[PDB]
C-alpha cells in the first residue's frame, strides 16, 4: 500500500508541470494548477472524457499580472503516460487504488465553494449528512478500486441507483453492499442496510437519523492536491500513515509561492482553510479540533456568499498554513464500542465486582449506544515533529463545522 | 465432429444389449428398447435420476408371448461406464455434443405419442410452433454443449426462464441469447430476440 | 440409549469414506471431512436439502499438495441408505435422536470461526447467552427428536417463533415449553417460562 507511494507522487508532478510549462502557464496560481491537475487526473482513468487539445481557464500573467483567459494545451504528451500506468507492474496494481484516492481528494474545492448535496438529495435524506457521502462523481473503476474511501451514502446512492437503474448487477452490488457493511459498523445498521439491499428504504430516513448517531468508518489517506503537488519538491519519505504529509506541505506554506483564487480578498482565510480541509480530509472534522490542531480558526461557509464563477475568480493572496498536531488516517471504525468477573476456579479467591448494579427501537438502541459513547477514534493524535501521542485539551469551536 | 461417431455407436449398442440381456429383456420390442434406452440415456447425462435397481415397464415373453409387466433391472454396470465417458479424452470433448442429440431424438417419440406444447404455451405463442421448440427438457449442460440443435423457443423459454429466476448466469444468458441469434438468421428476428433478453415479450 | 451406539458408529463411518474415496478425496484434511460429512448429515435427515450431484470445496492434492478446487461428487448411494436408516429397526429408533446430536455437534466449528449470535439477537437478549442457545439451525424433526440437547434459547426462539409465526401448532409449543422448563431447572425460571407461553416477554 505505502511501498509505492514514495515513487507514485514523483511522476504525478512530472506531467503536472510539463503541460503547464509547455504553454507558459504559471504554476504559482491554484486555479491554473486546479484545472491542469483535473485535466491530468482525467486522463488517469476517465481517458475518454478529456480532449487531446482543448481550452481551459487559467491565470496568464508574469509576476502578479495574471488575468484569466482560455489557453490551448497539448495534453497528448501527458495522455500516453496515464494509460500506460494503469497496468504498469511498477505500481504493483496500486494505480487504481492510488488514483481512487487521488480523484476523491482533488474534487473537494468545488464542492466547498459551490455547496451542493447530490447524494443525500437523491437519497431523500437530511442534507446535513452529505458528510457520509464521500466519493461521489468518481469513476466506477476507481469506485471499485478504493470503495472503502468512497462514503457509504455514495455506495448507498449507488445501491439506490443500482435498484433504480441483468443479474450481472450483483457483481457490482456485492462490492457496493459489502463496503456498506464494512463502512457502517452498526450491527442494527448492517441488517438494516440489508433492508436497503432490495429496496426497503422506509428506514432510509432512519438511516440518516442513524448516521447522526452511528458514524461509519471512512478510510482515508493523506494525499496532496494539484497546487501542492506541483509545489512539493520532496517525495522520498512519501507514505500514507505518518507525519510526512503534514511536514511536507508545511514547507510549501513556508515558501509562500502559491496563490489562491476567489471572488474577493475576504476569502484568503477560507481557501487557506480549504487546503487544510482537502489535504487531511478534514471537511467534516470538528472546527475546534481543527482550530487546535492547525492553530487557527476555520471560517464556515456561512461566513461567505456564493462563490463567483470560475471565469471571474481572481488571485487574492498567497497560500499560508500552520499546524501543531496530526494522526494516522482513519483505518478502522472511529466510533468503536469495543467489567464482570466470571469465576472459573473451584478454588477460593476474593471476588471482585467492577459494576455496582421494534426494529426501529433496536436501531434507536444502537443509535443511543453511540450518543452515549464518550470516546471516538482508534488510537490517538500525534504532535508536530513526531509520533508522540497527544490528548485533547478541548476547544471552544466544538459542535461547529464548515457547513454546520 | 464425426471422427468419434463410429466408436460411440458400437458401445452404446453393447451397453444397450448388456442391460437388456442381463434380465432377459428382448430387444425386438420397441417399448423394451425405448424404456431400457430411456434408462440408458438416464445414465448418460443425468446419472442421479435413475435408480441403481428399479422396476420399469417391459414386454416379457418368449417368441411373441410378451406381456406388460414391471421387471427390476441392475443398471450399476451401465452407470460406471457412462460416467467414465463424460471426460474421457478419447472423445476429444465430443461426449456431451454427442449425448445432446441422443436425448432430443429419443424423447421426441414420447412427445409424438403424447402431443404436448410446453414451450409455446409457456411462451404465450401459437401452439403450432413447438417444432421450433425442439430440444425441450434436455440437460442444460447438453443445452450448452449442443445449443444449435436445441430449438430457439426452448432457448427463448430458457431466456424467459432465466429472466424469471451469479456470474455463471451470463454464460447461460449470453449463450442462450447467442443460440437464439445463431439459430434465427432473420435480420429482424435477431434484434427482436435481443429485446426478449431485455425482458419485454 | 447407548446400546446401538457401538454398531451405529460403524455405517456412519462407512459412508464418509465411500463418498470421499470414490472421487479421490483425501480424508487427512479437516476441510474435506467437514464438507463431506455435512452433505452426509443432510442426506441423513434433510433428504430434500442436499443435491445428489454437486461441486463443493475440497483439498485435492497428493502428499501435502492439496489446494482448493471443486470436484463433482455422487451422493446418491448414501441417500438410499440414509433415508432407509431413518426407519431402520437396527437403530431401535435412535437414528434421529443420535442425528440431532450429530448435526448440533458438527455445525459448531462454523459458529466458532464466524462468531455469530442468531438466537440471542432474535430473542432480544444478551449476546453472551449463545452458550444456552444450542441446537439452532437443526432439522425441525431433529429438534423434536432431541429437544433436551437443543438449548432453551433455541426452544425459546422457537417458542418466540411459534408465538410470532391448525391443531399441530400447540403440539410443537407444549414440547418446547415442557423441555424449556425441563432444561431450565429454576422454579422461578419455569414460571416465567410459562409466562412466555402466553407471549409476554
Amino acid at each position: 500500500t505505502e511501498s509505492q507511494i514514495p515513487k507514485m507522487y514523483e511522476m504525478i508532478r512530472d506531467q503536472m508541470r510539463t503541460l503547464a510549462s509547455t504553454h507558459k502557464i504559471p504554476l504559482n496560481i491554484d486555479h491554473n494548477c486546479e484545472v491542469i491537475g483535473s485535466i491530468i487526473m482525467a486522463a488517469c482513468t476517465n481517458n475518454r472524457d478529456l480532449r487531446p487539445v482543448d481550452k481551459y481557464w487559467f491565470l496568464m500573467g508574469p509576476a502578479g499580472a495574471e488575468v484569466m483567459t482560455e489557453v490551448e494545451i497539448d495534453i497528448q504528451p501527458q495522455l500516453q503516460w496515464a494509460k500506460g500506468a494503469v497496468h504498469d507492474p511498477k505500481y504493483k496494481g496500486q494505480w487504481y487504488p492510488f488514483l481512487a484516492l487521488l480523484q476523491i481528494s482533488n474534487k473537494t474545492k468545488d464542492t466547498i465553494l459551490w455547496q451542493k448535496y447530490p447524494v443525500t438529495q437523491e437519497l431523500e435524506i437530511s442534507n446535513s449528512l452529505e458528510i457520509y457521502a464521500n466519493g461521489h462523481g468518481i469513476k466506477d473503476r476507481l469506485k471499485n478500486s478504493r470503495p472503502r474511501s468512497v462514503g457509504p451514502l455514495v455506495h448507498l446512492l449507488h445501491l439506490k441507483r443500482l435498484q433504480e437503474n441483468s443479474p450481472a448487477v450483483n457483481g457490482i452490488r456485492k462490492s457496493i453492499v459489502g463496503h456498506l457493511k464494512r463502512q457502517c459498523i452498526g450491527e442494527t445498521q448492517k441488517a438494516m442496510i440489508n433492508q436497503f439491499e432490495m429496496g426497503r428504504w422506509e428506514s432510509l430516513s432512519t438511516f440518516a437519523a442513524s448516521l447522526l448517531a452511528i458514524k461509519p468508518r471512512i478510510e482515508n489517506h493523506f494525499v496532496l492536491t494539484y497546487p501542492l503537488i506541483a509545489n512539493c519538491e520532496d517525495f522520498a519519505g512519501a507514505t500514507l500513515s505518518d507525519e510526512w504529509v503534514f511536514k511536507a506541505m508545511e514547507k510549501i506554506s513556508n515558501k509562500k509561492t502559491l496563490r489562491v483564487c476567489g471572488p474577493d480578498e475576504k476569502w484568503i482565510s477560507f481557501m487557506n482553510q480549504i487546503y487544510i480541509h482537502s489535504v487531511f480530509q478534514t471537511t467534516g472534522e470538528d472546527l475546534g479540533v481543527l482550530e487546535w490542531v492547525f492553530g487557527g480558526r476555520f471560517c464556515q461557509r456561512k461566513e461567505f456568499g456564493r462563490y463567483c464563477k470560475k471565469s471571474q475568480t481572481k488571485v487574492i493572496g498567497l497560500f499560508t498554513f500552520q499546524y501543531e498536531y496530526w494522526s494516522k488516517p482513519l483505518k478502522s471504525a472511529p466510533r468503536s464500542i469495543e467489567i464482570s468477573c466470571r469465576p472459573s476456579f473451584k478454588g477460593k479467591r476474593p471476588s471482585y465486582n467492577n459494576f455496582t448494579s421494534s426494529f426501529y427501537d433496536q436501531v434507536r438502541e444502537e443509535c443511543q449506544k453511540y450518543m452515549d459513547l464518550k470516546v471516538e477514534g482508534t488510537t490517538c493524535f500525534y504532535r508536530k515533529g513526531g509520533h508522540v501521542e497527544v490528548e485533547f485539551p478541548g476547544s471552544a469551536h466544538c459542535n461547529t463545522y464548515l457547513f454546520g
